[PDB]
C-alpha cells in the first residue's frame, strides 16, 4: 500500500468527496498503463493523473509533432521533437510528484507484449490507433484476464454526447472497430461467444463519421472525451471488484 | 479578418479535416470569452486554443491552489501561487502563438458585467460556480442577444457519458441550475417563456449527486462536493462543441 502523504489529500481531497476514501487508497495502490499517448491516451494519462492514481506507465514511441496541436494535450510549441511519452511523464510528475511514472519508449507488437505487461497492472487503456498492435494487446489482456477497456477510432466525429462503453462486438460506426475485429478473428482466433460479446470492453461513438473535409480529422473535444469516459469505466470496474471482494 | 499562416494550417489541419475550411476561417476569426477558468472553464479555454479559435478572453481573479489539482489544468506544482488567468493564457499561447489572448484580472458582478460583455464576443462559455454573478451574467447576456452557453455544477458527479445540453429551464439533477433559475427570475424578470424555455442553453447531467459523508463514504441522492478531472472537463467541451455547432449553423444560413 502506498502511504498517503499529506500533501496527496490537498491535492486529491476532492477525489475522496467524490469517490470515497477507500477509493483514495484503491487508487493511490494502482498501476495504470497506457498504451499509445495521443489524442485518446494523452488524456487518458492526465486524467489517471488528476484522480490520484499512483503508479502510471506510459507506452509509445512517437515524438510530439505540430500537427498534434488540435487533440494531444501535450503539443505545445517548446515540446515539438520531443518523445510523447516522456514529455507526457514529466507533467504528470508536475501534477502528482509521489506519482510512480514508467515510459516505456517502444510500440507494442506481439513479441514484446507479454514482456510490457509483466508487470501486473491494475488496468489497460488500450489507445494505441495502428489495427495491428492494438489487436495483439487486446488479444493478450483478454486472454490473460489483465483488465483492459480499450478506444475505437476518435476521428471523424464532431459531438462528444454520443461516447459510450459496449461490448467490441457491438460497437457501430467505428471503421477501426471493425477492422479490429477482424484481425482478432483473423490473427488471434478471437471470436463472438454464444451471448454475441467478444469480452472486450470498447468506447466509442453512435455518431456517424464526419469524412475529410491526413486522414480524418479530430477534435480535443471528442478525442479527449474517448480517454476521460475510458478511465472513469476503469476506476469503476476497479471499484465494483474491490467492493465484490 | 485574420489571415491563416501556414504554421496555423499546420497546427490545425485537422481541425480542417473535420469541419471544413470556411470553419477553420470562421473559428480563426472569432473571438470567444470563457468566464470562470476553474474546473469547467480551464478545459473550455484549452478547447478553444485546440480548435483555431482566434481570440480568446479569460475572466478570472483567482490563483492556483493545490486543492485545484483533480480537475483543471493549470494546477501543476509550479504554477501554485499564479494567478488562473494568466497560466491558461500563457499556455494558449504554447498552444497557437498568434492567438490573440487578453487576460481579465477580476471577477464578473452585475455592475461591471455589461463593461467586460461590450466588447462584441462569438460566444461567451459561462464557467462560474457563485450563483449571483452567474445570473447576472445570463440575464446580460440573454437581452443583448449576445450568444452565451451555461454550465450547472459539474461537482458530485462520476459519468462522463450522462453531459448533455438542454434550455436551462429542462435541466434535471442539478441544484446549481436550480438555483439559478430561482435568482433569474427574482433578481432579472427572467422566466419561461409559453414554450416552457429560457432561452439559454445549458450543459447539465442527469446524474444523481454524489454527496460525501462525515464517515468519508459517498452517497448518491437525486468543502462541499468532490469533482473528477473526466467529468468537469467533459462539461468544458460539450460546451464549446455545442457553441461551435451554434456558430457553424449561424453561419451556413449567413
Ligand atoms: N503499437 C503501439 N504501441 C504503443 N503506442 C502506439 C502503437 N501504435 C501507435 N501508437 C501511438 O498511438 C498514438 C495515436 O494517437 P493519434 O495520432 O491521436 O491517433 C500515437 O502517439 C502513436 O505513436
Ligand atoms: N464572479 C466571477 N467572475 C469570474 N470568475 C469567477 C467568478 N466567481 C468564481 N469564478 C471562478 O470560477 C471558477 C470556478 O472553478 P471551480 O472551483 O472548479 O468551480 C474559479 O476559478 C473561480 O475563481
Amino acid at each position: 500500500s502506498v502511504v498517503i502523504s499529506d500533501a496527496w489529500r490537498q491535492r486529491f481531497g476532492g477525489t475522496a468527496r467524490l469517490y470515497g476514501e477507500k477509493a483514495l487508497q484503491l487508487f493511490a495502490d494502482a498501476h495504470i498503463c497506457v498504451v499509445g499517448i495521443g489524442g485518446v491516451g494523452s488524456w487518458a494519462a492526465e486524467a489517471l493523473a488528476r484522480t490520484g492514481i499512483g503508479a502510471i506507465t506510459l507506452i509509445d514511441m512517437d515524438d510530439v509533432c505540430v500537427t498534434n496541436t488540435n487533440r494531444q494535450i501535450h503539443a505545445l510549441r517548446d515540446n515539438v521533437g520531443l518523445a510523447k511519452a516522456e514529455v507526457m511523464a514529466e507533467r504528470i510528475r508536475q501534477i502528482n510528484p509521489e506519482c510512480r511514472v514508467t515510459v516505456v519508449d517502444d510500440f507494442v507488437t506481439p513479441d514484446n507484449v507479454a514482456q510490457y505487461m509483466s508487470v501486473g497492472y491494475s488496468y489497460v487503456i488500450d489507445a494505441i490507433d495502428s489495427v495491428r498492435p492494438k489487436a495483439a494487446l487486446i488479444a493478450y489482456c483478454r486472454r490473460n484476464k489483465i483488465p483492459l477497456v480499450t478506444t475505437g477510432g476518435a476521428g471523424g466525429q464532431i459531438d462528444p454526447t454520443q461516447i459510450q462503453v459496449t461490448d467490441l462486438a457491438k460497437t457501430i460506426q467505428d471503421p477501426l472497430a471493425a477492422k479490429l475485429r477482424e484481425r482478432l478473428k483473423s490473427d488471434f482466433g478471437v471470436v463472438k461467444n454464444s451471448k454475441g460479446k467478444l469480452g472486450v470492453d470498447c468506447v466509442f461513438s453512435t455518431e456517424a463519421l464526419v469524412y475529410p473535409q491526413s486522414g480524418f480529422g479530430a477534435a480535443t473535444m471528442v478525442t479527449a472525451t474517448f480517454g476521460f469516459v475510458a478511465v472513469s469505466h476503469a476506476l469503476k470496474k476497479m471499484m465494483a471488484k474491490a467492493a465484490r471482494q
